[PDB]
């Protein structure tokens, strides 16, 4: 499925995101567009087996499971796949321990280099939530 900003945007309001451990609203749309493209198929192999899944980009060495990666340890307990179908549960719920484990939002490559300290409020300008 590819989100549009702003309808991305309620969409994971509708899912507990908006502050989420005080990240806000933004955070997650800025994200979730150059880690994705707002694009939830589009899948990511890194050099070591490893792979990233969906909007959110989620890897496949800690949380979620597709078959091929050995070094899998299945933290959030998801097979991959999961993570790229058209309705965002998923990945969110997974978001969600990654984003409380210890990192935050850093834990994401793209955020921190393209959207750590810019004005994510810019994202949601214009939508409704």
């Amino acid at each position: 499925k590819v989100f549009g900003r702003c309808e991305l945007a309620a969409a994971m309001k509708r899912h507990g995101l908006d502050n989420y451990r005080g990240y806000s609203l933004g955070n997650w749309v800025c994200a979730a567009k150059f880690e994705s493209n707002f694009n939830t198929q589009a899948t990511n192999r890194n050099t070591d087996g490893s792979t990233d899944y969906g909007i959110l980009q989620i890897n496949s060495r800690w949380w979620c499971n597709d078959g091929r990666t050995p070094g899998s340890r299945n933290l959030c307990n998801i097979p991959c796949s999961a993570l790229l179908s058209s309705d965002i549960t998923a990945s969110v719920n997974c978001a969600k321990k990654i984003v409380s484990d210890g990192n935050g939002m850093n834990a994401w490559v793209a955020w921190r280099n393209r959207c750590k300290g810019t004005d994510v409020q810019a994202w949601i300008r214009g939508c409704r939530l």
